[PDB]
């Protein structure tokens, strides 16, 4: 009704007096007079007149006969005296090239959230997440071709769910016209891209990610109004959605209305689980804070959390607004979750430096500890990290070729120790080395012939995440000081850090770094927790091409005081590596 716009406005099959066909709504205060204009008038102006209401400025008709898959548009009389054609705002699929218009399909049944993809959702669980760039994760061999929603979901929903993945993340599948802006210059809000196939088909992909028991989060676009072929900006011929660099006037009812509720739409019609969005920054904006940017985020934080709960919404903000993932009554934003950026700054800087400078850097990988609790945190190696000549993450490795690699396979075993969610972009989890281009495929050939370091990386990836989801102590307790303690904070000189990640039961799995090439041998730490501890994830295994440098076996603890604790381990420390032990009943 008034949460849900897109139930009523656009074009809709209905029967009245007994015969059927299909109703036009669109919101035009001003404007003199607007008509339809598709297949079923030869395009014709003159034949389909409508008639605007007075409390809403809605233009509507009912023409018999028009029916679904037919191509419409509205022909109007502008507030100035123009003739101009306009494409629906509210069209739920498009045809993009070769043309711009609606199509008349209606609305989809609709989806019904299960109590498992709310659960996974959750502070508690583990969440790991694959972003993917639609039109370039593969492509066809004989001709280049992108691969259509059908197609990923026989492809890319088996390949994210054997990785171990919990969610996918889409670059934004709203329609837009070109693939240069990947996706974050639209001009059809409510409209999956036509560009691999019907929206039909793109509901079916959602139905078989579900089906493989993976999540979804869409790339959701508020903060970018459309500024292409002219589908947004002057509308009626007065300033209908934008403002008085081209942004959006969310003060008005209708306008907020076309947002929020294009947020309702993907989450109940499409089966979205989640939401993120980027560049909140650029949309709030101390000094310069945009009052109805802000409201603007809230009100729609907190009627989704009223609507839909079970479902989340994640954000991107790169100026440290306090209290982005807080609850609205301080703070506020309501935002579930937030991207780490510090971190992946941080921890690139610090893994970028010469093994044998990182003594002097060390407060990059201890520094995000403090601030952990302000923020509900996703740790992001997303697409921004991969472009621009900013190289790839492989890249950005020092020393011969297995130093890059060792180096990586370390990273992420910290990474996927740390607290907070993970995020990892398409093409990371099999280390290609050249930069992202969204115009092409992956490279997905540095995967073929015998065993090679990169089915390394990816094999790590996939034991990382599992090894992750299976220990409650990975993930249970991220954002409660409890869920982790330093165990060695201070071994500068070495580059060693070890720390331990704790459950809700007290359990400890014990996370050891070494970033330099030199083993360490008889590396004797405190522990909390004596016994007899074991590794279950070693990241110079031989299994992904390591040296295969470690413990070979339970180790058990010596009543010799280390660090100031009564209790302590003597372990190899394998060179560029990280592991993770757990304590054997007994
Ligand atoms: O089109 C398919 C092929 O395209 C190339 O650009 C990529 O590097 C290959 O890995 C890929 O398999």
């Amino acid at each position: 009704t008034h949460l849900r716009p897109y139930e009523t406005l656009g074009a809709h099959a209905d029967t009245m007096d007994g015969v059927t066909g299909t109703r036009f709504s669109v919101w035009a205060p001003n404007a003199r007079r607007v008509s339809v204009v598709g297949q079923f008038n030869y395009w014709d102006g003159r034949r389909h007149p409508m008639r605007l209401r007075k409390e809403s400025g809605i233009w509507e008709l009912f023409i018999p006969g028009a029916h679904n898959g037919q191509l419409y548009k509205y022909e109007m009389i502008d507030a100035n005296g123009n003739l101009r054609l306009k494409s629906d705002p509210y069209a739920f699929e498009a045809q993009m090239r070769p043309e711009t218009a609606s199509l008349i399909c209606g609305l989809p049944e609709k989806v019904v959230q299960t109590e498992e993809r709310k659960k996974a959702n959750q502070f508690d669980a583990p969440i790991s997440i694959y972003e993917v760039h639609l039109g370039s994760w593969r492509r066809h061999t004989d001709n280049n071709f992108w691969l259509s929603y059908r197609e990923l979901a026989d492809q890319l929903v088996p390949y994210a769910k054997w990785m171990g993945f919990t969610h996918l993340e889409l670059l934004p599948i709203n329609e837009h016209p070109f693939d240069g802006s990947w996706g974050y210059q639209p001009t059809g809000l409510y409209a999956p891209t036509r560009r691999f196939g019907t929206r039909d088909d793109f509901r079916y992909f959602i139905d078989a990610a579900h089906a493989a028991g993976l999540n979804v989060i869409l790339d959701w676009v508020p903060g970018h109004f459309p500024t292409d072929d002219f589908a947004l900006a002057e509308f009626d011929g007065t300033n209908l959605y934008e403002h008085s660099t081209l942004i959006y006037n969310y003060g008005r009812r209708e306008v907020s209305n076309f947002l929020v509720g294009n947020a309702l739409y993907w989450i109940e019609r499409f089966g979205i689980d989640a939401l993120r969005v980027d560049a909140v920054a650029s949309m709030i904006y101390g000094g310069r804070e945009n009052l109805e940017a802000i409201e603007f985020l809230r009100n729609t934080n907190r009627i989704l959390g009223e609507q839909v709960s079970g479902a989340v919404t994640m954000a991107e903000e790169s100026t440290d607004f306090p209290g982005v993932s807080r609850p609205q009554d301080m703070g506020g934003l309501g935002f579930w979750y937030k991207w780490n950026l510090g971190w992946m700054h941080d921890t690139l800087d610090y893994m970028k430096l010469d093994p044998v400078y990182r003594q002097y850097h060390h407060d990059k990988l201890t520094f995000g500890i403090l601030y952990n609790y302000t923020e509900n945190f996703v740790l992001p190696l997303s697409h921004d990290e991969v472009v621009h000549g900013k190289k790839s993450i492989l890249d950005r490795m020092p020393g011969d070729a297995w130093q890059k690699f060792a180096n990586l396979r370390a990273y992420y075993g910290w990474m996927w120790a740390f607290p907070g969610k993970k995020l990892l972009f398409m093409g990371n989890e099999f280390a290609q080395g050249r930069e992202w281009n969204h115009d092409a495929s992956l490279d997905w050939h540095l995967l073929e012939g015998g065993d090679n370091w990169h089915h390394g990386v990816q094999r790590l990836v996939r034991d990382l995440n599992l090894t992750y989801r299976h220990h409650k102590a990975m993930h249970e307790l991220d954002f409660d000081p409890y869920g982790f303690e330093w165990l060695v904070v201070d071994d500068k000189e070495r580059s060693v850090l070890i720390f331990v990640r704790r459950d809700k039961e007290g359990n400890e799995i014990i996370v050891a770094s070494n970033f330099t090439p030199v083993p360490r041998h008889d590396y004797r730490f405190g522990i909390n927790q004596p016994g007899k501890w074991r590794e279950i994830l070693n990241t110079d295994s031989m299994h992904y091409h390591g040296s295969n440098a470690g413990n070979g076996g339970t180790v058990h603890s010596d009543e010799i005081a280390s660090h100031g604790r009564q209790h302590s381990l003597s372990l190899t420390l394998p060179p560029l590596a990280t592991i993770w032990l757990v304590r054997e009943a007994e």
